[PDB]
């Protein structure tokens, strides 16, 4: 049970809980439910990286309490 913390450009922490074998492809997508974004849109950053679909929270090398920094991209709408 890791504690994970999702801060954008607005300052703002979204904490999430995930689990080893979960991977960003699954944190995007409740990243996305949970503030009501997508996951095609949103990037993931681990330490000035952007983290992709097929990686999981073990290989990204996220642990217990860590923060990951990501950012939403525009909407569909263009």
């Amino acid at each position: 049970m890791v504690s994970l913390t999702f801060k954008n450009f607005k300052k703002e922490k979204v904490p999430l809980d995930l689990e080893p074998s979960n991977t960003i492809l699954e944190t995007k997508t409740k990243l996305a439910q949970s503030i009501s974004c997508e996951e095609s849109q949103i990037k993931l950053i681990y330490s000035g990286k952007v983290l992709q679909d097929s990686k999981t929270v073990s290989e990204c090398g996220l642990k217990d309490g860590d923060q990951v920094v990501f950012m939403v991209s525009q909407k569909k709408s263009t």
